[PDB]
């Protein structure tokens, strides 16, 4: 498991997530905060099991990116358990 | 030390504080957030550092409160945490 | 590569922002939060994301607990985390070092 961390422009999110979505990776947060590379940008946090890692990240590279300088920054986090709430079960 | 991320219910957010507070965990930091598991639902993040010895008795004190056994419970996440200081005295861990 | 998480005061901010750009140190993401220390009912604090590579993980820790501390409770703490790989967006470059 990874926990991916991305920053992008606030007018590119909805693009992000339907490209998310359609590379079928729902489960995510999000929350507004403000940068510098201060500006408003959105904050995705992303838990993927390992085949997924790339399908996010490159979904997020393609759709988030406009050329101009504040696109944004994709983390990739090692994670050491997850936990579904829902069942208190491990992974 | 260790970093849990949980995202949790916002109803079931005093819960979680309660239990935390009896499992003996003060230190936290939380922050509202949007989530998805099209449509976005508000959920409760919090974020807590906690030393090894003790994140098992933390993480359930989580689950055992954040639970409605339906879909939208949330998850919990343990990242490893290189190190940590306290500013207040500069303290590494 | 590693990402530094800082909890601090707001009204520390400014300093911190200020010691950061100093240090070189520009890229940086934040966002207003509320905690709890482990000794004392939450308190709104600024939560700085910081992503860095090795030889700046040093400067940065030592700039936030220069700027951020007052030496009372609530002053806040550092977290350092590992990084497996970080990816620019507009250039598409990836690093891991
Ligand atoms: N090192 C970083 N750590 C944390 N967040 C960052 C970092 N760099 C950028 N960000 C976040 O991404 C946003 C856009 O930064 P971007 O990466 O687009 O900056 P640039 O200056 O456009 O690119 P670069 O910094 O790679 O030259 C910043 O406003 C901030 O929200
Ligand atoms: N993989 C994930 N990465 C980041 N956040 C997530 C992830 N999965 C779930 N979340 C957060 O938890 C919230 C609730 O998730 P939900 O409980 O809907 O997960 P599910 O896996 O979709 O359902 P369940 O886990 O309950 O069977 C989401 O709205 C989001 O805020
Ligand atoms: N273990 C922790 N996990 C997550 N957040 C924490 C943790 N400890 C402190 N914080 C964050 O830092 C803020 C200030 O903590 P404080 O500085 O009060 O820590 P203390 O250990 O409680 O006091 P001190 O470190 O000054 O002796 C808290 O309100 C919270 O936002």
């Amino acid at each position: 498991m990874k926990l991916i961390v991305a920053i992008v422009r606030p007018e590119k999110l909805n693009e992000v997530l339907k490209a998310l979505f359609q590379a079928e990776v729902r489960g995510l947060t999000l929350s507004r905060v403000q940068g510098h590379g201060l500006h408003e940008k959105v904050r995705l946090e992303i838990g993927v099991s390992e085949p997924f890692v790339k399908p996010t990240v490159e979904a997020i590279l393609k759709a988030a990116r406009t050329g101009e300088v504040g696109d944004g920054k994709i983390f990739v986090l090692p994670v050491e358990k997850v936990y579904r709430i829902r069942t208190g079960e491990e992974d």
